[PDB]
């Protein structure tokens, strides 16, 4: 069972490295894919805890943890690349060596730039509809994009690494299943819980950070409050992904 | 997995206007169809906007997007034709060289038309009920179908980008999973994020102005705003359709 | 697909009115399972419309919508003879010249008298139920039931149609799919639609002038205030079933050939 | 489709009495698995209507509705025998002479006692918890018990009947498809329809009246109503499976 | 039905001790694995109740139970190794020998350790996040590590037989059919039943009192109510799975 997974693993993480050193017009797209989709769920679950957030209600967290199931499940069905994920993939592959720790590396940088240039294509425009001029909801998107970046080192990294937990034994549960449904719904999951809980997702952060800076109407973090909360929760994500994840599927299910 | 779904967008391209081009009577219908299935969707929201306006619920825009599934998860799975839909099967499909660059408009025009054609003949029907004969629902088409209108051109724009993005990768998502459950969840989702969001959607906006004109009731608009409104976000549904959603698909997907 | 689709509607056509001669027990029977089917649902959703009514909730409507699915499901799940959904199969089964406007008029009839039988025994056995004595659903069902008569034949008529638009759409969906799931999930949003936004559906107010006539403890509607609204009702219905489902179906498959 | 549900109804029922013909212990712990599982249902439903209750909320007889759904999935989903079902099962069967009234009647008590000792192993273990020891909880058994055993024959007769059509239909539609989940979705709204609208079920009634007695803090009930309840509402299941739903689905696919 | 489901129980236990008499390595960090599972459960559902009891809303029990669904679905997902679920595969497979008085009690251990110990990871990684830090998050981990630990052995004895009565019969469910889909909604029902209606299930605990022992803003009791608790609790979840579930399939599935 953890051998024919960490078998699939194996060589989707190889699929990977290979249309990389395809084209990389390719790699990158699917990569500025998963980034923009991805931040869609941002723009739903943050125009959410606005309206939530300013009429007093606790269900807040709650409602916005559920409502943003739209995000890991466009990325899933559409096929595209997502660091987080690339995260446990890309490294039992490098244990079950398909690819190389060369490869892995590789794969992580170029995923983390493709993803982060779609958040910040969303952004300009997403923030080009006026939508985050006045109101609650930019209010909302400046509050917790400087509550993330004000936060110290250690729970931006230790919550990063409880967020790229779910996010990979999801991703793994995609490769463990063949309805898409249940897919969709273990992702559903997934992201209801760590949301609500309060993690950390950087390719999340980043479409945060690419409507909070082409603001007209605040910034309350600049450019160096946000290279601190990535670099802090993308260094979270990878003990998350790789070292839990990535490796323990990796063990489970060698041919040992 | 990029390829095949180009290719199957690609014959999808091929076979509408093949129909089209056999009969315009059995293609008008479809249009018809859709843009009245997709009215429906508008009227369940409005009829719920109106009840929960009156009551000042801190949820109402969480509650709509949230019944808007309806609408384009009815048109998937009639199997009819829809405007904004078409943008990236069209655009992915000209460039894919199976259909034209005239094939292309060709259909977008008969279906534009057609959409809005049902837009109209489900408006008319609606007034003969009078719901909208008065009251928080009659308001709820009005104050909305108003705010519209008297809208910069700019946000119209991508708020019209936005929603076609979600609508496609939608449509995108039907042709890549053979789970007719998994393709109305997805629809029920990035519905849940367009319209609780705040996009735009052409084919939607349709039924709303084939309503708030219909309503002896009161306008508030008028044509010229309707027109300067289905013009303004129609546009946007193309370039979010066309370059961004089709012309990715094309990218990720052909042989290099 | 949509050829495949009118093949399937039409093939139903038949081996409808081939069953209602085959014998009138077995199929009237199944009309009244429909009919019962459908209004239990109404029970559900009135009962739900009294709780939240009684407590000035805004949410009434709303979830009357959201739990009305049931009755729809019933129908499709059983596989049973229900008059609306007949208004756009029977139809376009004749158009393509499945059977006659004779076996549609002949089986528009027999669904519509069975689905009111099980309308009526169920309306008895509910008010021996001793659930409507008093309180707020008995109320709820008598205020609702006087609306559904102290209501211009126009808009009656018109709310009817696009009733039965949304409900043979759902009977459209039942047959371009292959999922028991997508069945059932389209009648949910189908009759949450038509049920949250204000439409009018034949068998299903046929269930609720039968509790309220049945029910000693009131009329406020009687006999001919229900003739007035069925009738209205089912016009419309029939208007939406056979003329835009019916036809349309046929108009997008069937081949000029 | 008809004949070929009937059947499977005419078979499921050999199969029963042929058990019983078989093993009456593996019968009877089948039965008993059935009745706790049903039980459970009553504990959440109860546990609902407490806080619901406790708390005047309208939603209480809807959210109990929405809840109990577990109760006939756990026995649907687990091949265990629930008195309520073998009602249309055995008398469909017997009808087309796959049984005897002697297999039905000899079924149905069976299966009504390994039933009833169900509820009679939850509830004590129940009372144990600390559950029913004081808490709104435990005033909403006893309240529910106490008002189920003091209403008029007549009445909780047709509660039986309605009830039953549901609990038998809900049990048709599985033995009418094979998406599991369906037979699920089913099972749930005939449920949340039959709860939530006031109709009484056997089975679960013994759960009910089973945690009242033993519950040392107060019963209103006594065996008293017991019996007189539990007969009541069988006596209108019974009409409820095998008059309806069992003699309804004979007459509906038999080579006539 | 039940012989194949019999059949498909022991060939489980057969593997679950064979992995063992493989490899530690490799079992007990699929053990570990499963407790952190549920533990994030835990995690998100006390999440909540921190926020809904800051707010005396009435609905805190419910809502925290239809959340509560992720563990057990990730443990079911992932095929790790839980302990709760193994009292009745073993003895299921026990009873109608394929693994020994030895095995069975040879699995119990190291997994109810390998559970343990993961449930001691995620907890100093949840504080390591600081969620923990105040608010009623802390709190609530705090008043119910604490009244858990303050309640009498019977109670928690006869509230976790209950627990582990639905915690396998979910499993169960597993096992008799093909869909995830079903798989997972039947956890969620049988979870959602067995958190709201009050029950104990250990393995949970174990996250509880990981959190809260790491808590570095207090302790209420301590170890020796934590170990109390889950001795209390863990042999409640044994009869429950070891002699009324599994003692039970196998009564049920045994070939005389």
């Amino acid at each position: 069972a953890h051998k024919e997974t960490l078998d699939k693993l194996t060589n989707a993480a190889i699929n990977k490295i290979n249309l990389l050193n395809t084209s990389k017009v390719k790699y990158l797209v699917s990569s500025a894919f998963a980034g923009l989709y991805v931040g869609i769920g941002i723009l739903l679950i943050f125009t959410i805890g606005g309206l939530l957030t300013d009429a007093g209600s606790p269900m807040t967290k709650i409602v916005m943890g559920l409502s943003f199931a739209i995000a890991l499940s466009l990325v899933i069905m559409t096929g595209t690349e997502l660091f987080t994920g690339n995260n446990m993939v890309m490294s039992a592959g490098m244990l079950n060596k398909g690819v190389s720790i060369k490869d892995t590396s590789k794969i992580w940088a170029y995923s983390w730039v493709g993803n982060l240039i779609g958040a910040l294509v969303l952004g300009i425009i997403f923030v080009g509809t006026g939508l985050v001029d006045k109101g609650p909801v930019a209010e909302f998107f400046a509050n917790t994009a400087a509550s993330k970046a004000s936060m110290p080192f250690t729970a931006l990294f230790f919550r990063g690494i409880l967020c790229n937990i779910l996010v990979c034994v999801s991703v793994l549960c995609s490769f463990r299943t063949n309805s898409d449904t249940a897919k969709i719904i273990m992702i559903f999951l997934c992201l209801f819980a760590f949301i609500t809980s309060g993690f950390e997702h950087s390719v999340a952060n980043m479409t945060i950070y690419s409507v909070s800076l082409f603001s007209p109407t605040i910034s309350t973090v600049t450019i160096g409050g946000a290279i601190y909360n990535l670099v802090a929760v993308t260094l979270g994500n990878i003990v998350g992904g790789a070292l839990f994840m990535g490796l323990g599927t990796y063990i489970l299910g060698k041919e040992k």
